[PDB]
């Protein structure tokens, strides 16, 4: 998919359902056709847009998180894959993913530890966390 492709598009829903609600109601349409594209930086700012408008989609925070992860931007990810979560808490996934994430930035973190407890309620008896603990508890100080 061009980018050219993706503008024909948002010229037709100009063209049908011109208000601001309206076009503010295709932004995940047009921010996942942005980032087949692959145009990443243009598929997070139509994310953004659409975010504005319906605000307690955890769909759509949990494709901005995907976005920012594919960044390797932590803290943005991490930001809203936790608003994900809390708009709809069935997603455990998520919780993992943040410990995930955390881990891999920042092991001495005190987030790295208060996610992956979060985690391991959620996956009991799972190596993932286990190893996630190995990996805290090796740069954890001494008394």
């Amino acid at each position: 998919r061009s980018k050219a492709d993706v503008e024909r598009y948002i010229a037709s829903v100009q063209g049908s359902t011109p208000s601001p609600r309206q076009k503010s109601m295709k932004g995940f349409y047009f921010a996942k056709l942005y980032y087949e594209a692959k145009e990443y930086d243009l598929a997070k700012k139509y994310i953004c847009t659409y975010i504005n408008v319906q605000e307690r989609d955890p769909k759509a925070h949990r494709f901005l998180g995907l976005l920012y992860e594919l960044e390797e931007n932590t803290d943005k990810a991490v930001e809203c894959y936790r608003r994900s979560v809390e708009l709809n808490p069935t997603q455990k996934d998520l919780v993992l993913k943040i410990a995930e994430l955390l881990c891999k930035n920042d092991v001495t973190d005190g987030r790295a530890k208060y996610w992956l407890e979060r985690a391991a309620k959620l996956f009991p008896g799972s190596p993932a966390i286990y190893k996630l603990k190995e990996q805290l508890l090796d740069c954890e100080g001494e008394d």
